[PDB]
């Protein structure tokens, strides 16, 4: 089946915080609304059956001084009274602070999305789900001791942890920023590849994933991880075609390579055309978006894979993105016609759908070549270096 994780105390806590506002409501009640819940097996957010198993669960990734950090801001932010200078050092020496604020339920929130994609793990490990989708997750930034990018807990590192440990996973990061804290929790792992496309460009968020800056080099791995994470930045203004063929047969290459046993997906919304970035020109659009072209694109290749949310800062837009990844999922999965209205339909959200109340977003539509060159060899590297054998030419073929 097709398993989407969701239930009530998940979705107060994924509403809960100042910067994602109620976007996970819009996301979860437009997909109720084009009745796609019935087409989906409902997976339980994870729980633990003490504090000392959820910290082991967290402090997999996390550092135990992070992680008591972490509560600690939530329960000064359950207070009236200022923090003391102390406190505030404290919390600056784990960044959070500035983009990545205390407030009242921070702790809980944050642990939600673990919860969450840890769950979704689990039920693709035990073959009850063939993939498994997470709105409320896809947090990128988060690294072992350090919030970033409004990113605090890294459900993502611990969701693929628990995958490899259950065997190789293919990350695909979809988002408009660089998977910093993912490509670096698996930095020296072989058996994690992780692939991020994304904008870079000088002083843009979070600044790697690109030339580093002797000549700039392109690293990607170190140690038994050499040639393993891989990087695709791209210029703004990138449309959906284009930004269709540059991913495409890296993507295919990647699997037909890798062969991975596992798939983990994050779809960031925040390339659409529409986003208040306004960086990249993706749409949702379904006859093509980019994000439809990627997802098919890998449902296709029938490998156990876990979809997860991220960026996406138009909460209407992302919502009807999403409900579109939703209804693909489905279709290619269950193989059973997903008949979607071009019309938003009425529900308790409706009203932030105006003007024009559509399902469609509300917009008209070298450099390439040599990344895929050094990608290309990159791939030929991590394959010489792991024993993988794979017809060179055939693959070589794909681009
Ligand atoms: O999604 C992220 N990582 O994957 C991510 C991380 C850090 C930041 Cl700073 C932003 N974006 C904004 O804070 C922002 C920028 C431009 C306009 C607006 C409107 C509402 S938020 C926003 C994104
Ligand atoms: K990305
Ligand atoms: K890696
Ligand atoms: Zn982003």
């Amino acid at each position: 089946s097709v398993g989407i994780v969701y239930g009530d105390q998940y979705r107060q806590l994924c509403c809960s915080s100042p910067k994602f506002g109620d976007r996970y409501a819009l996301v979860m009640d437009l997909i109720n609304a084009y009745k796609l819940i019935p087409e989906l097996s409902r997976v339980p957010p994870l729980q633990w059956d003490s504090p000392s198993r959820m910290y082991e669960a967290v402090t997999a990734f996390h550092s135990t001084e992070y992680v008591d950090a972490l509560k600690k801001l939530q329960m000064l932010h359950c207070e009236e009274k200022e923090l003391t200078a102390d406190d505030e050092l404290l919390m600056d020496s784990f960044s959070l602070n500035y983009d990545c604020p205390g407030f009242p339920s921070v702790f809980d929130y944050s642990l939600a999305a673990v919860q969450g994609s840890l769950a979704a793990a689990s039920a693709l490990i035990c073959r009850h789900c063939e993939v498994v989708i997470n709105w409320g997750g896809g947090w990128h930034h988060a690294k072992r001791s350090e919030a970033s990018g409004f990113c605090y807990l890294n459900d993502i590192v611990l969701a693929i942890h628990r995958l490899v440990s259950s065997t190789r996973v293919l990350y695909v990061d979809l988002d408009l920023h660089h998977g910093d804290g993912v490509e670096e929790a698996f930095w020296y792992s072989p058996r994690v590849v992780t692939f991020s496309v994304h904008h870079a460009s000088p002083g843009f968020f979070p600044g790697t994933g690109t030339w580093n800056m002797k000549l700039p080099i392109f690293l990607n791995g170190a140690g038994r991880g050499r040639f393993s994470a891989f990087n695709l930045p791209l210029e703004e203004g990138i449309n959906d075609l284009d930004w269709s063929n540059a991913i495409g047969p890296i993507l295919d290459s990647l699997n037909i390579v890798i062969q991975p046993s596992y798939v983990v997906v994050q779809c960031g919304a925040d390339c659409l055309a529409t986003d208040p970035h306004r960086i990249f020109r993706l749409t949702n659009f379904y006859p093509l978006s980019g994000y439809l072209y990627a997802i098919k694109k890998i449902l296709s290749w029938k490998v156990p894979t876990l979809i997860l949310g991220g960026g996406g800062y138009n909460f209407p837009d992302t919502a009807r993105l999403w409900t579109r990844v939703t209804a693909l999922t489905i279709e290619e999965v269950k193989g059973k016609k997903m008949t979607i209205s071009p019309e938003i339909p009425e529900h308790s959200y409706f009203s932030r759908y105006g003007p024009d109340f559509e399902l469609d977003i509300d917009y008209f539509p070298d450099s390439i070549q040599k990344h895929h060159r050094r990608i290309l060899e990159q791939l030929r590297n991590y394959a010489d270096l792991n024993k993988l054998i794979y017809d060179y030419d055939q693959v070589y073929q794909l681009y």
